[PDB]
C-alpha cells in the first residue's frame, strides 16, 4: 500500500475510489465500478449510508475476497452516518444497518458526513411542503462520544469527520473528556479551492485531510461554460509530464499529503489514477498549482444552506 | 401543427424540442434525437449557434423533409446570437454561418441568447488568466436593429430575445424608430418558477413568453445537492398525474401551456420524446391551475452562474 498512518494508529491508502453514482445510474453500477476498482489495484473505498450502494459494494468486495484478488485485511472500507441520524442513540444504529447491508463485521473508517443534524426518519432528505429541509438540532459533542463508542465496540477501526469548518473541528478537539481524535476531515479540495488554511489547522491538530472533488464534479451555459478539467494551467503542465489534466490534479494533492478519492464510470480512467505514482511535479510547478486557488466551491451542498450548521459561511 | 400567433403574424408550434446536449454527448446524437422527435410528430426545433448542433440538425430535418416526412414550412427552427456576436456587425454573420451549417435559406426565429457581450473571438466564454469571463460593452438596442435587418434580409422570418428581464425588453419597446418587436423572450420557467410577473408584462406587450428548463434542472453535480429533492418529486405533481391519469411531467408541461406559453423540452430518451405528444390529449381543470400556481418559490435552476457579475445580468431585478 501506498499509505499514511493515522493518530489512532491505522493505516490509510493516500488514494482512495468514492462511490457515490449520478443519479441516472442504477445502484447496481456500484457493483461492477466496485470490481473495477479492485482489479485496477484500488484498497480504498469510499461510501456513505446515505448513498445507497453500500450493499453493492460490499458485494463487489465479498466477491474479490471470494476469488482470491483481495483479503478484507487489504481493503480499507469508509462509511459516514448521514444527517438523519446524527442523534447520539441513531449513530450505533446506522453503522450496524450498513454492516448488515455490507455483511461486513467492522468498517476501517467512519465519519460524521456533515455537521448539520436533520430530522430523523427514514427520508434522507426530510423537507415540508415547501420544500425545504427540516432541520434538526444535536450536540455533536454527543453525537462524538457515540462515534468513539463505536470504535470502542470495534464497530469501525478509526473515526472521523467530513465536511467541517475548523471552529466545528475545535469543539470535537476541546471537548472535555475526549477519547479519540478524529483521524480526518473529509473535504472538498482541488486546485481551484485548495483549502491551505483549512489544511494547515488539520495538520496542526495531526488529522489528515482527504479530499473529495478532486476533479470538480445544469443548463447549457452552467454545463458548457468552463470548469476546473478546462483549466490551461493543467492542460499545460499535463503535455508537459505528458499525463492528463485530471492525474496533474490528483499528483498535486498527493505532494501536499493529502488523501484523494476520485471516480468514474469509465474503466480506463480508473485505471489511469494508479499513474498518480509514477511521476513528481518539480517545486515550482507546485507553486504554480498553488496560484489556480479562486475560492470555487463545486459542492456547497446549497440545499442545507439554512442550517444554523452550515459549515461553508466561515473562511474555512 | 398546435400552433399560436406571433405579434409579427407567424406562427409557432407550442410545443418545441431542445437541441442542446449534454456535455457528454457527442454533437451528432442531435441527428437522431431529431429525427425521432419529427417522427415523434415534433415541428419546433430550438437551437442556438452556440450548441454547436446545428448541423447535425439540419442533417436530420433536410434528411425527413427529402423521404417527404415533413416539408421546410412545416418545419419551426430556432437559433440564437452567442453573448460573443452581439456587436450590431457580427449578428448577421453570426446567423449567416449558421445557415451554411444547417444548409438552409432561413430560419424561423433568430434571437438574442442573452443580454450580455462578452470579448469577440472564436471561444465562447473567453476568460483571462484568472479564469474570470471577459464582459464587453454593446448596445443592446444596435444590436436590435441588426436582428431587425436580418428579418429584413429575409433571413429569419421572426425575431425575438431570450433571458432578458422585464427592464430590458422596455429597453427594446421603447426604442425610437423601433421596427418589430420581439416575438418572444425564451426563459426558464416551471411550477417552481413561474414566472408570473414577467408572462404578466409580455402578455401586455404582445409577447410570448417561451419556457425552457421546463421539467427543472440540477446545476450542481455534487451527490448531496444533485440528490436531494427535484421538481418532478413535487407530491402534487404526483398527485395531480394520478389524478388525471398522467405523468408528473405532462401536468408540468400542461401547465405552461394553459398560460399561453410554448414549450420546450428535451430527452435522450426515445420514450420520453414520445410522451410529450400527450400534453395535447388532456387538460387541467381551472382549480387545479390554481392549485399548481401556488407551487412557486422562486427558484431558479438555470442562474448562468458564471456571468452573475456582468453590468447586464438578467436575474438582478425582480423580474
Amino acid at each position: 500500500c501506498h499509505c499514511v498512518i493515522l493518530n489512532d494508529g491505522n493505516f490509510i491508502p493516500v488514494l482512495g475510489f468514492g462511490t457515490a453514482l449520478p443519479l441516472e445510474c442504477p445502484k447496481s453500477k456500484a457493483k461492477e465500478l466496485t470490481k473495477i476498482a479492485i482489479d485496477a489495484g484500488f484498497h480504498h473505498f469510499d461510501s456513505a449510508s446515505v448513498y445507497n450502494t453500500e450493499d453493492h459494494v460490499g458485494e463487489a468486495i465479498r466477491s474479490k475476497i471470494a476469488d482470491g484478488t483481495v483479503r478484507r485485511e487489504d481493503i480499507f472500507y469508509t462509511s459516514k452516518v448521514w444527517c438523519t441520524s446524527l442523534h447520539p442513540e441513531l449513530v450505533r444504529a446506522s453503522l450496524e444497518r450498513s454492516l448488515q447491508k455490507l455483511q461486513f463485521d467492522y468498517v476501517d473508517l467512519y465519519l460524521i458526513h456533515y455537521p448539520m443534524a436533520l430530522k430523523p426518519g427514514e427520508e434522507n432528505f426530510p423537507v415540508d411542503e415547501h420544500g425545504k429541509l427540516i432541520f434538526d438540532r444535536v450536540d455533536l459533542c454527543a453525537t462524538w462520544e457515540a462515534m468513539e463508542k463505536c470504535k470502542d465496540a470495534g464497530l469501525t477501526k478509526s473515526i472521523g469527520v467530513s465536511n467541517f469548518n475548523y471552529r466545528q473541528l475545535e469543539m470535537i478537539l476541546n471537548k472535555p473528556g475526549l477519547k479519540y481524535k478524529p483521524v480526518c476531515n473529509q473535504v472538498e479540495c482541488h486546485p481551484y479551492l485548495n483549502q491551505m488554511k483549512l489544511l494547515d489547522f488539520c495538520k496542526s491538530k495531526d488529522i489528515v485531510l482527504v479530499a473529495y472533488g478532486v476533479l470538480g464534479t445544469g443548463g447549457w451555459v452552467d454545463q458548457n461554460s468552463p470548469v476546473l478539467l478546462d483549466e490551461p494551467v493543467l492542460g499545460s503542465m499535463a503535455k508537459k509530464y505528458n499525463r492528463t489534466p485530471a492525474l496533474i490534479a490528483l499528483r498535486y494533492q498527493l505532494q501536499r499529503g493529502i488523501v484523494v478519492l476520485n471516480t468514474s464510470l469509465k474503466e480506463e480512467r480508473i485505471k489511469e489514477n494508479m499513474q498518480v505514482f509514477e511521476f513528481q511535479l518539480s517545486s515550482e510547478d507546485m507553486k504554480v498549482l498553488d496560484g489556480l486557488n479562486r475560492n470555487m466551491r463545486y459542492i456547497p451542498a446549497a440545499i442545507f444552506k439554512g442550517h444554523p450548521n452550515w459549515p461553508f459561511l466561515d473562511e474555512y
